[PDB]
């Protein structure tokens, strides 16, 4: 069975911010080690990686947990007043089911109940919008760091005239792998069934050189995918194998220092993935804001109707007052509670393509 509209935007928004977190961890799992003879460009490119890692940590340590928690708590924290409000309206109707007219006290109370509930929705709208603005601002900083890393690698790669053909091959495989991993994550974000509570993050370094992480001239690109009880470590290995198997063979033909230069775009695999995840999050956070805006305007419509002389009878038939809406809301709250307490596992490994 499928997610109802409020469930869908709740879950999608939350999973998308969880992908940002996963890819920030992937940035932190990106690394490279100088060759035995450290070249002119190493320190400056390393600083650019450090800058990307710094921005990643701001999300992991501060902004991320706050944005991600705001999505379910907006639903959870609205529940008590929403229920009491709808119950009060039902009770008003039961006591005076023919009440109509702006001077009728039942109408007046119903109007005041829905006006106050709408004012609460407007506050929630602003809260979500503010969160999406904080994400936006942070994402500008991450984009800057990403662009600087990309451009740094690109300029270095231009200066070694012999390797241009191998760099092209590596960067084709890198683009292929990025796209494949991105699809795994986007598929989850946009899934239309309940993900459950077994949500996890798979974070890998990917050897792009013969030299393993920590040894001279090594390059380790980062990848991450979110899944739930569908991503697996075996799936990630088969993709790495699919995309990089041939590059791993080619890299063995090259000197250690050369393999490193060929792999330098890998240092921004993780940050390109974070940039994509920022894109997706901004979109589904707008969808989530829209969930609240729609609801707010529905309540406003009830207020307008009452003030123009509508009967309570006409109001009790509206969508917001209906049994279906109550049951969808109740299901959205439950979904949101499960997300808010979900304990998201992080598993970290170092992977290499096949030989
Ligand atoms: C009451 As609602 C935010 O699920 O439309």
């Amino acid at each position: 069975t499928q997610l109802n509209p409020t469930q869908q935007t709740t879950q999608s928004a939350f999973l998308a911010t969880t992908v940002i977190t996963a890819q920030c961890h992937a940035i932190l799992n990106t690394q490279f080690t100088p060759p035995t003879v450290k070249p002119d460009w190493f320190d400056d490119l390393s600083k650019k990686l450090d800058s990307a890692k710094l921005v990643a940590k701001q999300w992991i340590d501060d902004l991320g947990p706050q944005v991600s928690a705001s999505i379910p708590s907006s639903v959870i924290n609205f529940d008590a007043t929403f229920q009491a409000s709808i119950d009060a309206i039902h009770e008003l109707y039961k006591a005076d089911p023919t009440a109509s007219g702006k001077d009728n006290t039942t109408v007046q109370q119903a109007s005041q109940i829905m006006t106050a509930l709408s004012s609460q929705v407007s506050g929630i709208e602003a809260t979500v919008k503010g969160m999406n603005k904080e994400l936006s601002d942070w994402g500008v900083k991450m984009q800057a760091a990403h662009d600087d890393l990309v451009n740094g690698a690109t300029n270095i790669q231009k200066t070694i005239i012999d390797l241009q053909t191998d760099i092209e091959s590596m960067n084709n495989a890198i683009d292929n792998n990025r796209a494949a991993i991105e699809k795994l994550n986007k598929d989850l974000v946009y899934a239309q069934v309940a993900v459950g509570v077994g949500i996890f993050m798979l974070v890998a370094g990917v050897a792009l050189t013969v030299a393993t992480a920590g040894t001279a001239a090594a390059v380790s690109g980062g990848i991450a995918a979110v899944g739930a009880a569908g991503v697996t470590w075996g799936v990630l290995q088969n993709q790495i194998d699919d995309d990089y198997d041939s590059i791993a063979q080619e890299q063995k033909q090259k000197a250690e220092d050369q393999q490193q230069i060929i792999a330098l775009q890998g240092l921004s695999n993780a940050s390109s993935a974070v940039v994509s995840a920022i894109e997706t999050s901004t979109s589904v956070l707008s969808d989530f804001e829209t969930t609240w805006t729609v609801f707010g305007n529905e309540l406003d419509d009830v207020v307008t109707k009452l003030n123009n002389g509508a009967s309570m009878q006409s109001i009790i038939m509206e969508k917001v007052m209906s049994d279906a809406a109550k049951n969808e809301w109740d299901d959205a709250v439950e979904l949101a509670k499960q997300l808010a307490s979900a304990k998201i596992a992080i598993e970290t490994k170092e992977l290499a393509p096949a030989v």
